[PDB]
């Protein structure tokens, strides 16, 4: 099984500036939750996004995307197409927006946060991608963060 | 991975005289989207519940926990231990109340559609398990079915 997940402001920002623009305590444990234990697959970038000091997360097969052959990624398994990092039951690709558009076709479930921040798409930011009504998603209700920031949950699947 | 699927009462009745107190259609197109495609292991009992008009369910791999080595479930494979079924990359537990029991330590999903009806429990009624505290859940809306009664779903989860 090969899922997406992602957080999101409104407009489909992901990232922007090698960093997340927004702490959602929340999200994190969230994402911690569904991904423990598995196989998370990211992108070079994202990996660099990460300081040493809390890279590979702990407890899951991190494997990272770069078409850099002999790029190093310590503590994290490289792989150049994404068939060689899916190679798990239950993979969970966690960014960032190039990874995400890569492995779309090959995902049958998205868990994506979405963060009630007016956050413009400007040059250069990274985006969700945009799920088609083939994805069944099933709406949370706005809940509201110890950041102070509204947010809500979206499981969406396609069979 | 291992799912629960269930539909229950807010009292905690998911059965009654060996079938469902309600019918929700909005419940059933749901319960089809998590489960189509994949293994679906349900009880002895409640193989018998459904119509052979309707079984095996279509596009998934059916199994039935049966005690009875000999016992015949045309359409389906009949095991006499849960750790046969497991053997799908996703397998969906969809009842009834004595085999989301014995399947509970293996699941780090529930899916639960909960009915608002004042149905409370007596002797006889299978009933949904209990979820101790690792268990995280993510609570929707009430919405409004079409037989008249509201609803909600729950997405539980555990590493
Ligand atoms: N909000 C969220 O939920 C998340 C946000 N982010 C944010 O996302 C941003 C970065 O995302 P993005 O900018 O899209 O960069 P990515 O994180 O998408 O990584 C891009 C890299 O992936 C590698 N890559 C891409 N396609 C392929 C391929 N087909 N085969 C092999 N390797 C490939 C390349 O590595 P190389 O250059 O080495 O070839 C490329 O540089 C950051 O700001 C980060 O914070 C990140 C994760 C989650
Ligand atoms: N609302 C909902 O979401 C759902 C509700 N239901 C309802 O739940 C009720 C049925 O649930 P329940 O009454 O608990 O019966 P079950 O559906 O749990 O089936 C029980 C049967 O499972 C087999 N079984 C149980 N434990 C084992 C074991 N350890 N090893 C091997 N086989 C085993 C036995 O089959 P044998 O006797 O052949 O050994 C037993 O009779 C019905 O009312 C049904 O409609 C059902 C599904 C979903
Ligand atoms: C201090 O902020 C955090 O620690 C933090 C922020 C955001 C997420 C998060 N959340 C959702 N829903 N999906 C994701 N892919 C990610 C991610 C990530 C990556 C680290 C590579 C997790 C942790
Ligand atoms: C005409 O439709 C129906 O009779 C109907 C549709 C759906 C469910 C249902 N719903 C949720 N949420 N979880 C579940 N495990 C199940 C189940 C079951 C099975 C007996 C096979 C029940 C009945
Ligand atoms: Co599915
Ligand atoms: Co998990």
């Amino acid at each position: 099984m090969v899922g997406l997940i992602w957080a999101q402001a409104t407009s489909g920002v992901i990232g922007r500036g090698g960093d997340i623009p927004w702490r959602l305590p929340e999200d994190q444990a969230h994402f911690r939750e569904i991904t423990m234990g598995h196989t998370i697959v990211m992108g070079r970038r994202t990996w660099d996004s990460l300081p040493a000091k809390v890279r590979p997360l702990p407890g899951r097969r991190n494997v990272v995307l770069s078409r850099q052959a002999d790029f190093m990624a310590s503590g994290a398994e490289v792989v150049g197409s994404l068939e060689e990092a899916l190679t798990s039951p239950e993979t969970w690709v966690i960014g960032g927006g190039q990874v995400y558009a890569l492995a779309l076709p090959y995902a049958t479930r998205c868990e994506v946060t979405e963060v009630d921040i007016g956050l413009p798409r400007e040059a250069g930011d990274a985006l969700a991608p945009v799920l088609d009504e083939t994805w069944r998603g099933e709406t949370g209700e706005w809940r509201f963060s110890r950041s102070g920031l509204r947010y809500r949950l979206y499981s969406y699947h396609r069979s």
